[PDB]
């Protein structure tokens, strides 16, 4: 009955940990008044927010998120926004409970969330199975570190209902399983259509405005006495019952512009006020681009001798190391201008480093290598005379450490570096590979390591005994596709993407895993 605004800003945020929030101005007929709509922290649940275009469901969205922003700190509070409109929730990126923001085509991004929030309530429930309780708010009561509360807000639900199957049936979770485990959603809508019932029913407040058809109101909630007038912000709320209401505005404003102008100050306030509190993590994802001096300072993070960083884990983001002690030795497979030269400098890079007795290096027909000559630790081999003598040479050092071991009780790198097995081949015969191959066998437990680089062909051309040898190593950087070398049996299908310089897999124990390549220069 009483008549409504049609512009309200919503009240300074003066209430720290509040439990309930004024979102909107209600009319309450059975007082025949008004008073503030007040959303119940927690209990009220997942919010739907519904209405035709322009009638205000990203204002109402953002008029959420700074409320409740402003009574929690980043670390009780954790945004995960889902921009699937116009960039309508971009402004809230700048928020310090911003822990992600993903768009329509962050496919990868996405997969990745996915993968975090199924391993984030599994974690909860099992925190929750110690302490004997079912509920976020008996946990946070019984605990000393309390667990954030996580909100997922997505604008534009209509280009999930069609495009986006695998993603929507993990919302049906979220707003499932959601609430008990301290994991809220809060969703925008334009078309009722095909929003399934077990999300629907799992939106316990639902946030109305109008609509150009009234078929669609009446399908998200039942009849009513009263309607919504074509004014932006004005909706029915409705929860238990229906009541009339005009939303709020995020700020105070006479137009958008000035609105818009004081929502980007209130965020600069907060972003004062929580400063001295940590902010949350993004998903785990890869760079944009890795460089070696980059890896080795901010991602490598524990330099133990033995071990040789390679790239980052695509699922993990952490460096994934070869095992000296346990695989001596490693193959560089892969195809043309894919990165075998690069992968050489990384292991040459994590070389020289560890203190070798001595580093073979036998260049390949670019030359490639020649700034790696004339260092202190290798010695840099371009004719064939010049390799029988470091292999002579490093067969004296490693009798004597055979001698050296049966002496007394049970190693420094010796190390043979080959970037180009077909250039090996080339200039070299069938009789000297027997010898390579011989030492590998033989010297193996000695400190005796072999790297050799190459196309995946060049490892299965040859019927000699060095190509004998290097297909029974377990250990491997692969350059190319699982699918295009025949030395490892891997797991894969046709829909495994293309490898470019910069990226590859890491092969051992007959697991892989697609890894990102640092690029030495
Ligand atoms: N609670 C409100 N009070 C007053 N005006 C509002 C309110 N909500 C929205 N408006 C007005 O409506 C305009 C657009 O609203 P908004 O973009 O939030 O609707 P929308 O449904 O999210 O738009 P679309 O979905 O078509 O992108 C704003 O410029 C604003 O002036
Ligand atoms: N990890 C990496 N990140 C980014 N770019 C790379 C990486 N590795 C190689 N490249 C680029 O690939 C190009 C070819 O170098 P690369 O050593 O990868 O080829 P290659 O494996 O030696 O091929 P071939 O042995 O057939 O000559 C170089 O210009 C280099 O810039
Ligand atoms: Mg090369």
């Amino acid at each position: 009955l009483p008549p409504l605004p049609p512009r309200l800003a919503r009240p300074a945020s003066v209430t720290a940990e509040a439990n309930a929030f004024p979102i909107g101005l209600k009319d309450e007929p059975e007082l025949q008044s008004q008073s503030d709509y007040f959303y119940q922290w927690l209990e009220d649940g997942n919010i739907g927010i519904f209405g035709s275009a322009g009638y205000g469901k990203s204002t109402t969205m953002m008029t959420l998120l700074l409320s409740f922003a402003g009574a929690y700190n980043p670390a009780q509070l954790h945004y995960y926004i889902f921009d699937f409109g116009n960039s309508a929730l971009l402004p809230l990126r700048q928020l310090p409970h911003t822990a992600d923001y993903f768009r329509l085509d962050d496919e990868k991004k996405i997969e990745k969330f996915i993968k975090f929030m199924k391993e984030e309530m599994e974690q909860r429930k099992q925190r929750f199975m110690e302490k004997e309780v079912s509920t976020i708010k008996l946990y946070n009561a019984l605990s000393e570190e309390k667990l954030p509360i996580i909100i997922v807000a997505l604008d534009n639900f209509d280009v999930v209902k069609e495009e986006m199957p695998d993603f929507e049936t993990q919302l049906i979770q979220y707003a499932r399983d959601g609430q008990s485990l301290g994991i809220f959603f809060i969703m925008t809508a334009t078309r009722v259509s095909g929003i399934r019932p077990p999300l629907m029913n799992n939106l316990k407040t639902k946030i109305v405005h109008y609509f150009i058809d009234s078929s669609e109101k009446f399908s998200l909630i039942g009849r009513t006495p009263y309607d919504v007038d074509p004014i932006p912000g004005r909706a029915l709320i409705k929860k238990d019952n229906a009541a009339l209401t005009q939303i709020y505005l995020p700020a105070d404003g006479e137009d958008d512009i000035e609105v818009l102008e004081n929502v980007k100050r209130e965020m600069e306030r907060l972003k004062e006020v929580y400063q001295h509190i940590p902010k949350p993590k993004p998903i785990p994802m890869l760079p944009p681009r890795l460089s070696m001096s980059v890896f080795t300072n901010t991602y490598v993070q524990h330099r133990a001798s033995g071990f040789i960083p390679v790239g980052l884990d695509e699922q993990t983001v952490r460096p994934v190391a070869i095992n000296m002690r346990t695989d001596p030795h490693c193959l560089i497979v892969g195809q043309s201008r894919k990165g075998k030269t690069n992968v050489v400098k990384v292991i040459l890079e994590s070389l020289l480093v560890q203190e070798p007795e001595s580093i073979g290096l036998l260049d390949g027909i670019d030359r490639g290598l020649a700034g790696y000559a004339n260092r202190d630790d290798i010695t840099y081999i371009e004719a064939k005379e010049r390799l029988a003598q470091w292999l002579n040479e490093a067969d004296a050092v490693l009798q004597q450490r055979e001698r050296e071991y049966i002496q007394a009780v049970n190693w420094p790198p010796v190390v043979f570096v080959v970037d180009s097995l077909l250039r090996l081949q080339q200039e070299t015969d069938s009789i000297m590979q027997g010898r390579i191959a011989n030492m590998m066998k033989q010297y193996s437990h000695l400190g005796f390591h072999v790297f050799v680089a190459g196309n995946a062909n060049e490892f299965v051309k040859g019927f000699d005994a060095l190509t004998a040898e290097l297909k029974q190593i377990r250990q491997a950087i692969l350059v190319t596709k699982k699918s295009e070398q025949s030395l490892f049996a891997l797991p894969f299908t046709r829909n495994e993407q293309e490898i470019e310089p910069g990226f590859g897999y890491f092969v051992v124990g007959g697991k892989d895993q697609k890894i990102q390549i640092p690029k030495v220069e």
